């Protein structure tokens, strides 16, 4: 030996370079909210951000189909699923002649992060389909009035579980059940996820203000609907190498 | 006596924390836009903040139905009301075989604040169907090159009408009719809503920086349409404690 | 003479005025995304702001028609090019049974700019249908990891073309084909336009961080879809005053 060290030690370099970019405040994070329903329809939103990722999504879009994904003949609502459903879902007995449950009102939902993330610093909050703010206990849904917008409880960090990506954690995910329990059964949900810092320099405000305030809105939002969790997987998240919690607990 | 005084402060003090909650920069600040139409449907747009609060509607949605709210047939757009319509108001006979005012062209629109809120500071935006700054005494609309996106007019603070709960005023409305006269006839509009600050640090910037920025889109937009005034006033609006003036000037 | 210098002066501030409007922080500064389609359609998306216009397409809104934008019959998507086709630009062979290229398959952009806005910071980026980072050279999209969300290649500036309004400059124009060579052939982007400052002051935090925060999405966002440019230009662009590059490379 040695006589391929440098095509090693380039590869190794190269590698390094690749991991470590995720630290970089130029590098991407990642948040993406997969919904789950009982047909085994998933539908994915991805948001991409550099220092802070921020969103959120109404009923509208936490249902399917919708206008953002229609279903497989152009259709943005169901039979028994459309203005009459959401009303009984906003107000208890306030709807009409709809399904208790609707088909594309998702049972659950996977809250998965990607990045050099500020992990504690993660918020992630559920309102009721009316926008309240919820609670558990069965507590109910605050008014505007009490609803304290920014709680305790948001900070999800300790309830993620790590996703690893080889040999370093890459993400983290939160599994929850919309059941009334830990979560509203018809919820509608707000996050903001925020770049770990590698440094004291603010980033968000000061000569990075114009560039920060852009940045929230500056990077597009992908989101689809696929047939199930398995072609999710091998066409979307594995080529993107998001990290992604299967429905068996396995990382992929 | 007093027997029961210890029940009675407990309640005292529960009644104190809800209503002064409202100064708190973590309590909902809330900016709901009702537009009315013709044939009685009121769509309700509804805003959430701890900060700031803005936001803006295109034709697009001032209109009904749409893509947000479809009637009750599962369609976001009506015959005759379509895009050669849109585009009739547009420009002056820009369009072709349309009606001559939509059925889901909104006649006028309610606009409530309601929190704790710098009420002067509220800014509230019109412009005409194709995005040109609106100006009063018929003098049309204006251009991008002469258009002043922060007028005088905007801040409507005076033109509000102050909404009580109980004894204490909870936020202010604004009435307008869509006649070319005080409001276009067919306009988008934006609007800005702050947070009264109980003191002189600003938590939009400096350490608050991260949070301020992330809150602006961080929290779910509550949305829908209702057949009439009557049912959004018994359905949302009062379960939602937010405050309302219906169609006979009363608080409700 | 000269009996009517008076009349003369007036005119003359008066068009000085409107000139030099543009570089007043409370002007507008305009964005304005031409989609262009092989069947002649041009589909328009123009945003307004004051210190920082900010924004970004995703498929869903790249293609035509949508949800934003109906065809003639109030559909938001079209036979071929719905579910199955959007999953075979996401991933390669990942579709089913859909046209190769959908006729609602943007070929081409024009980006527009229009104000007193700092030229050189101008970003503009391009992703791929799956929200990837787009790269040149043959080198394909980057993964999460890899992906580099503020690269050189964003500051467009320099490949962007004059447009003159009479005698000064009022904006600027990029045009591109989506050919897989200088941008992706299914394409999203994302973009950042920020305002000329004519001092030292940021403007964009400090006391000003209230509004430079709420000006972000504060300005309603125009958008429709015209049967060809000339129409288009007639009924839009010109009388909105806003400068653009026709198919022959001539301002209008
Ligand atoms: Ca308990
Ligand atoms: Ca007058
Ligand atoms: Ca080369």
């Amino acid at each position: 030996h040695g006589l391929d060290d440098a095509q090693y030690l380039q590869q190794k370099a190269h590698n390094k370079r690749i991991s470590e970019f995720r630290s970089s405040s130029n590098s991407g994070i990642n948040v993406t909210v997969v919904l789950k329903y009982t047909n085994g329809v998933v539908q994915v939103y991805n948001w991409q951000g550099t220092e802070v990722i921020a969103g959120s999504l109404n009923r509208q879009l936490m249902k399917f189909p919708n206008y953002m994904n229609p279903d497989k003949h152009g259709r943005i609502e169901w039979p028994g699923e459309g203005v009459e459903h959401q009303h009984g879902l906003i107000r208890s007995n306030g709807g009409n002649g709809s399904y208790d449950i609707g088909a594309g009102d998702p049972y659950a939902m996977q809250f998965i992060v990607q990045g050099s993330v500020d992990w504690n610093a993660t918020r992630l909050r559920f309102f009721g389909p009316d926008g309240s703010r919820w609670m558990p206990d069965d507590q109910g849904g605050a008014s505007v009035r009490a609803g304290l917008l920014n709680a305790a409880e948001d900070i999800i960090n300790s309830k993620m579980q790590p996703l690893y990506f080889c040999d370093r954690m890459a993400g983290k995910s939160y599994y929850v059940r919309f059941d009334d329990k830990y979560a509203p059964r018809f919820p509608t949900i707000g996050f903001e996820v925020y770049r770990y810092r590698v440094g004291a320099t603010n980033e968000m405000g000061g000569e990075s203000a114009r560039t920060a305030v852009a940045s929230l809105i500056s990077f597009p939002t992908f989101s689809t609907a696929y047939v199930n969790e398995k072609v999710a997987v091998e066409n979307f998240f594995q080529p993107r190498e998001l990290v992604y919690q299967n429905s068996y607990g396995y990382t992929v």
